[PDB]
């Protein structure tokens, strides 16, 4: 199924997910169309932090979901 | 797997190391890797002093958790 991503500049892309996959399955989905590092992403959905072992069906996530990845450095 | 650590430079590197790792063998891959004597190391984790004998899961190391190397010279 396709959800969506919303960065801060308003950009949207589409990604090819499952409802089974994990937070950590789809920062690599990421890291391979986009090529930002997993530890450069965060991301949020439903106003909640997502959690790199949890699914996106755990979070209610759909398709055409939009979610949120905000890039960060790595904090230390 | 992996684990980060992070210099007072800001730096940050890559190890590849196991649950089972002493401290010991995690100075031993940072020789290794970029030269530095094991004396010269001091390793934290989670605001503790890390202790030669005891393993990365004793002090709840996990994949890509972050330690801290400060650099020492021999006290004496």
């Amino acid at each position: 199924m396709q959800i969506f991503v919303k960065t801060l500049t308003g950009k949207t892309i589409t990604l090819e997910v499952e409802p089974s996959d994990t937070i950590e399955n789809v920062k690599a989905k990421i890291q391979d169309k986009e090529g930002i590092p997993p530890d450069q992403q965060r991301l949020i959905f439903a106003g909640k932090q997502l959690e790199d072992g949890r699914t996106l069906s755990d979070y209610n996530i759909q398709k055409e979901s939009t979610l949120h990845l905000v890039l960060r450095l790595r904090g230390g």
